[PDB]
Protein backbone atom coordinates (compact mmCIF):
# COMPACT_ATOMS: atom_id res chain seq x y z
CA UNK A 1 0.00 0.00 0.00
CA UNK A 2 -0.52 1.71 -2.29
CA UNK A 3 1.79 -0.21 -5.00
CA UNK A 4 2.80 -3.35 -5.16
CA UNK A 5 6.75 -2.69 -5.01
CA UNK A 6 7.46 -5.67 -7.08
CA UNK A 7 5.62 -4.78 -9.96
CA UNK A 8 6.42 -1.20 -9.67
CA UNK A 9 9.76 -1.67 -9.24
CA UNK A 10 10.30 -3.77 -12.48
CA UNK A 11 8.61 -1.12 -14.63
CA UNK A 12 10.59 1.49 -12.98
CA UNK A 13 13.81 -0.97 -13.81
CA UNK A 14 13.26 -2.58 -17.49
CA UNK A 15 10.30 -0.46 -18.83
CA UNK A 16 11.23 3.40 -18.21
CA UNK A 17 13.99 5.13 -20.01
CA UNK A 18 16.76 6.00 -18.48
CA UNK A 19 15.75 9.76 -18.23
CA UNK A 20 12.15 9.29 -16.84
CA UNK A 21 13.52 7.23 -14.21
CA UNK A 22 15.64 9.95 -13.08
CA UNK A 23 13.03 11.89 -13.10
CA UNK A 24 10.55 9.34 -11.01
CA UNK A 25 13.45 8.69 -8.87
CA UNK A 26 14.25 12.80 -7.92
CA UNK A 27 10.81 12.82 -6.62
CA UNK A 28 10.84 9.90 -4.48
CA UNK A 29 7.56 8.20 -4.92
CA UNK A 30 6.54 6.00 -2.68
CA UNK A 31 9.55 6.24 -0.25
CA UNK A 32 8.12 4.08 2.55
CA UNK A 33 8.22 1.19 0.11
CA UNK A 34 10.70 1.15 -2.56
CA UNK A 35 14.20 2.17 -1.59
CA UNK A 36 15.59 5.11 -3.53
CA UNK A 37 19.39 5.33 -2.03
CA UNK A 38 22.26 4.89 -4.10
CA UNK A 39 25.84 4.99 -3.50
CA UNK A 40 26.21 6.25 -7.19
CA UNK A 41 29.22 3.73 -7.98
CA UNK A 42 31.48 4.96 -5.27
CA UNK A 43 33.38 1.81 -5.54
CA UNK A 44 34.58 3.08 -9.48
CA UNK A 45 37.37 5.60 -9.85
CA UNK A 46 37.01 9.26 -11.23
CA UNK A 47 36.76 8.88 -15.14
CA UNK A 48 35.84 10.96 -18.23
CA UNK A 49 32.03 9.27 -18.00
CA UNK A 50 31.80 8.54 -14.12
CA UNK A 51 29.09 11.81 -13.95
CA UNK A 52 27.36 10.39 -17.35
CA UNK A 53 27.02 6.83 -16.08
CA UNK A 54 25.37 8.36 -12.72
CA UNK A 55 21.95 7.38 -13.10
CA UNK A 56 22.59 3.82 -14.52
CA UNK A 57 24.63 3.34 -10.90
CA UNK A 58 21.29 4.92 -9.54
CA UNK A 59 18.88 1.77 -11.55
CA UNK A 60 21.50 -0.38 -10.56
CA UNK A 61 21.38 0.03 -6.96
CA UNK A 62 17.47 0.00 -7.01
CA UNK A 63 17.30 -2.96 -8.52
CA UNK A 64 20.23 -4.69 -6.30
CA UNK A 65 17.94 -2.77 -3.34
CA UNK A 66 14.68 -3.51 -4.00
CA UNK A 67 14.99 -6.83 -4.87
CA UNK A 68 16.22 -7.30 -1.99
CA UNK A 69 13.32 -5.86 0.69
CA UNK A 70 11.35 -7.87 -1.87
CA UNK A 71 13.36 -11.21 -1.01
CA UNK A 72 13.47 -11.52 -4.52
CA UNK A 73 17.26 -11.45 -4.79
CA UNK A 74 19.01 -14.26 -6.36
CA UNK A 75 22.06 -15.29 -9.24
CA UNK A 76 19.45 -15.06 -11.92
CA UNK A 77 17.89 -11.35 -10.69
CA UNK A 78 21.33 -9.83 -10.20
CA UNK A 79 22.66 -11.22 -13.60
CA UNK A 80 19.06 -9.70 -14.92
CA UNK A 81 19.93 -6.56 -13.06
CA UNK A 82 23.36 -6.30 -14.02
CA UNK A 83 22.89 -6.90 -17.55
CA UNK A 84 20.54 -3.91 -17.33
CA UNK A 85 23.30 -2.02 -15.84
CA UNK A 86 25.25 -2.31 -18.70
CA UNK A 87 22.29 -1.83 -21.40
CA UNK A 88 22.18 1.28 -19.49
CA UNK A 89 25.55 2.36 -19.73
CA UNK A 90 26.15 1.73 -23.43
CA UNK A 91 22.99 4.00 -24.42
CA UNK A 92 24.80 6.74 -21.61
CA UNK A 93 27.84 6.21 -24.55
CA UNK A 94 25.95 7.01 -27.13
CA UNK A 95 28.82 4.56 -29.25
CA UNK A 96 31.83 6.36 -28.06
CA UNK A 97 34.87 3.64 -27.85
CA UNK A 98 36.61 4.51 -25.44
CA UNK A 99 33.03 5.01 -22.79
CA UNK A 100 32.10 1.66 -24.14
CA UNK A 101 35.65 0.53 -22.94
CA UNK A 102 34.96 1.98 -19.62
CA UNK A 103 31.42 0.70 -19.25
CA UNK A 104 32.76 -2.56 -19.86
CA UNK A 105 35.21 -2.24 -16.69
CA UNK A 106 31.94 -1.23 -14.66
CA UNK A 107 30.00 -3.88 -15.71
CA UNK A 108 32.71 -6.52 -15.01
CA UNK A 109 32.98 -5.07 -11.66
CA UNK A 110 29.12 -5.73 -10.60
CA UNK A 111 29.17 -9.13 -12.04
CA UNK A 112 32.47 -10.25 -10.00
CA UNK A 113 31.85 -8.06 -6.90
CA UNK A 114 28.16 -7.50 -6.64
CA UNK A 115 27.57 -9.62 -4.09
CA UNK A 116 29.89 -7.71 -2.01
CA UNK A 117 29.89 -4.09 -3.16
CA UNK A 118 27.45 -2.34 -1.19
CA UNK A 119 28.87 -4.13 1.86
CA UNK A 120 31.87 -2.49 0.98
Amino acid sequence: GAINAPAVTDDYLFSKSLAQFSSIRSGSPYADQLDWSSDGCSWSPDNPFGFKFLPACHRHDFGYRNYKRQARFNETSRLRIDDNFKSDLYHQCAGNWACNRTADLYYEAVRKFGASLEHH
